[PDB]
């Protein structure tokens, strides 16, 4: 039997990576290019919709629309669970990982109170994995997962300490079906990493929830994606594995029917999957 719905939400503060970013990596990289910072590149790029790493709004944007909430989206494409970003060249300019986004949010508050009604949405860890695999991290994956789990738990603790009361923490996504991961022959490594994160993190967050009297909801994005991919026609999906918009090794023409595709590029879901994700996230809350 389902539980009672959670109380309504009128403000979201979102923290995370390219699965949430609604314009920050574009703002920041435009700024860094204006200033000639070393190694700066225009992100996300020309084949993306309005600075999102997709062809439409991210899940958290749809969540906020569903719930009737305003959204302050702090997420930065590339963000890791710690201080920094998949893009190493950002570090000298700004710490845009989850820990840096939390630092910057608390610094903006003047010492002024956290909104105890706002939902603090956290969705990160993919880039921990992508950076480890793309640049030959040597940390065993089990230790990398441990680090991601500790980093997310510390972010919840630090936001809670400052006065946050309501959380929604997204699990790892199914990195094992990401087209870049398939092409790198890294399906088993992604499986092992995401299973470790998703087994450990909810145990840690529930202990924190209880200690600090928080409301903290866990969104299992792996169960979400497995249900969609097992029954694609129910949602109007046709192509689960090919990127609609290939970028590697070069940019090719977008597919004719993007709403029938799971993946936009080699890492990111399409607007359709973000819409279904945001609707699924919204299901635990009253409007």
């Amino acid at each position: 039997h389902t539980s009672p719905l959670l109380a309504p939400v009128r403000q979201i503060h979102a923290f995370g990576d390219s699965y949430s970013d609604n314009g920050e990596s574009q703002r920041l990289t435009r700024e860094m290019l204006a200033k000639g910072i070393a190694g700066a590149q225009a992100l996300p790029g020309e084949v993306y919709w309005q600075g999102r790493w997709s062809n439409g709004p991210t899940a958290v944007e749809v969540l906020a629309r569903q719930l009737g909430a305003q959204l302050a989206d702090h997420a930065v494409g590339g963000a890791k669970s710690g201080a920094d970003n998949y893009y190493g060249w950002m570090s000298a300019y700004r710490h845009t990982g989850l820990a840096g986004q939390v630092d910057a949010y608390l610094a903006t508050l003047d010492g002024k109170p956290v909104d105890g009604q706002a939902l603090h949405f956290i969705f990160v860890s993919a880039n921990d994995f992508f950076e480890h695999e793309d640049f030959a991290g040597e940390q065993p994956l089990e230790q990398l997962a441990g680090s991601s789990v500790a980093n997310i738990r510390a972010a919840v603790q630090r936001l809670g300490e400052a006065g946050a009361r309501r959380f929604l923490v997204v699990s790892s996504t199914d990195l094992s079906v990401v087209p870049a991961v398939v092409a790198g022959n890294r399906v088993e490594r992604a499986q092992r990493y995401l299973q470790a994160v998703n087994a450990s993190l909810p145990i840690q967050l529930a202990a924190l929830r209880k200690t600090r009297g928080l409301e903290l909801s866990w969104f299992d994005h792996l169960t979400f994606s497995r249900h969609l991919r097992r029954n694609p026609a129910r949602y109007g999906l046709v192509e689960l594995d090919a990127p609609c918009q290939p970028t590697q090794p070069s940019v090719r023409p977008a597919c004719a029917n993007p709403d029938q595709y799971y993946f936009w590029d080699e890492w990111h879901p399409t607007r359709r999957v973000h819409q279904l994700a945001g609707e699924a996230m919204a299901a635990r809350y009253a409007r």
